[PDB]
Parts: C-alpha cells; structure tokens; sequence
C-alpha cells in the first residue's frame, strides 16, 4: 504494498518546463502524459485513484471520444518510454459542467499502483493555497532553451494571491476565484506549452497535495506574467462525486 497518496518513493530534487529541472526519475509519480491512439504527447494530466486522471478540459475539446485517448503513467523519458511504464486506454471522458477548465478522464483499467506510480492528495474541499506558498509544476513541455527536452521537468513556482495577480502589472484582472496563480515575478521559470492539464502540487508537511491543473498564461515564464491554474480545491466535490457514482 500500500503506497500513501503523494508520497514519492524518490524524494524529488526540489530545485529551488522553461527552467527548473530535470526531475529525479519516478519523483512525481502521479505525472501522467496524455496521448493520442498514435503516442503522441499533447497534455499533462494527474493520477488521483487507480481508475482516475485529472486533467484540463481544453486538452479534450476535440474529440469526445474515449478512445482517442491513452494515458502513459510511471515515465521519465518522452519518447523511449522506459519497461515499466503503463500505457492505458480512456474509458470515458468527465468534464467539469460549468465549463470550467478541468475534467476527468476514467481509464479502462485500474493502473497498478507502485513505487513508481502513485496517485497525487487532493486538497480539502474550498481550501485557499496563501500568497507565496512554494508549489512545484511538472511536465513534458516546452523549455525555452533552459535544457532537459524530452525528460520530465519540475520547476518550484510560489503561489501569487489572486488580488495581487489580478493587478494590472501581472493579469489585470482576468483571473477568476476558481483559478489560482504561480510564478516569479522576475520570469525565467515556468510551465509552457505541453504542460497544460498537469499538476501543481504543494508540500504539506509530509505529502503532496494537488492544489492547481495547469491552464493557460500570456506566454511562458515572462516577467509579471505568472501561469494560471485550475484551483483544485474548489472542484474538490465534483470530483469526488463523479468517481463515486461512475
Ligand atoms: C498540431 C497539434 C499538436 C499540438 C500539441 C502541442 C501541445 C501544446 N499545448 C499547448 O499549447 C496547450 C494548449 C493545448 C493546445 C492544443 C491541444 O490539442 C492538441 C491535440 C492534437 C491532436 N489530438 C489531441 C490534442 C492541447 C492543449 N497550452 C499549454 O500547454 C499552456 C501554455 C501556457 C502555459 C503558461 N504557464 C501553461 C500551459
């Protein structure tokens, strides 16, 4: 075996994905990459169950169809998945019904949970990440020259407040109370294209909590101009209604 809920088996780097790091393999074991039926990498998403990925509704507009899609779990490296890796079909397709930025995909079958595969905490219901929490982003996109292409990256972002990112200096206004921001001020580090639907995660005392779904930003890692995200917590009941009736 029994494997806790966001306790990695490699303790992550923790380097103080444009910049960041190239993760210790198998640190982030909830990091999924969504697929299409040919193996290509387009989204990120989060193991919260056996049966169960978050990831962003936009990374499903497509198609709805559940079998357009495959989630790869317990990798390291993009291309030349490594043996152990599970590669799973969609089953089907949840999305949020306010049309928020978020869904849920069921898999087929249930991902054998190990100490490279682990599901992610989820956060209370409604809980607030404060203003400069340190949270980590993780994924398989773009990194702007900062090195680690084709290898999952972790890069440490603090949570900015949502009524100091909404300043006209950063997002002027456009963030709203069911997302949450994440970045430095001076730019340099964070999520970019290819990361959408994976996980921001926040250390509490022992364990990983997924606060945030990466979702979108005026670009990546300029200065001012910090990534958004789905703030988890207020989907918190959604979620766990729909794993519980389907
Ligand atoms: C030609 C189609 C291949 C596109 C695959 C490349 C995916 C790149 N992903 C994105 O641009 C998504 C949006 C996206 C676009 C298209 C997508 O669909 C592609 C697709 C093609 C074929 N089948 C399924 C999906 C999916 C997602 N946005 C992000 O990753 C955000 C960029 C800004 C960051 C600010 N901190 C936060 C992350």
């Amino acid at each position: 075996p029994s494997f806790d809920c966001g306790k990695p088996q490699v303790e992550p780097k923790k380097c103080p994905v444009v910049g960041g790091c190239v993760a210790h393999p198998h640190s982030w074991p909830w990091q999924v990459s969504l697929r299409t039926r040919f193996g290509m990498h387009f989204c990120g998403g989060t193991l919260i169950s056996p049966e169960w990925v978050l990831t962003a509704a936009h990374c499903l507009e497509k198609s709805p169809r559940p079998s357009s899609y495959k989630v790869i779990l317990g990798a390291h490296q993009e291309v030349n998945l490594e043996p152990h890796v599970q590669e799973i079909e969609v089953s089907r397709l949840f999305l949020e019904p306010t049309r928020k930025d978020i869904a849920l995909l069921k898999l087929s079958s249930p991902a054998v949970i190990t100490d490279k595969v682990i599901p992610a905490c989820l956060p209370s219901p409604n809980y607030v990440v404060a203003d400069r929490t340190e949270c980590f982003i993780t994924g398989w996109g773009e990194t702007q020259g900062t090195f680690g292409a084709g290898l999952l990256k972790e890069a440490q972002l603090p949570v900015i407040e949502n009524k100091v990112c909404n300043r006209y200096e950063f997002l002027n206004g456009r963030v709203q109370s069911t997302e949450l921001c994440a970045g430095h001020l001076a730019g340099g580090t964070d999520s970019c294209q290819g990361d959408s639907g994976g996980p921001l995660v926040c250390f509490e005392k022992d364990k990983y909590i997924l606060q945030g779904v990466t979702s979108w930003g005026l670009g990546c890692a300029r200065p001012n101009k910090p990534g958004v995200y789905v703030r988890v917590s207020r989907f918190v009941t959604w979620i766990e209604g729909v794993m519980r009736n389907n």
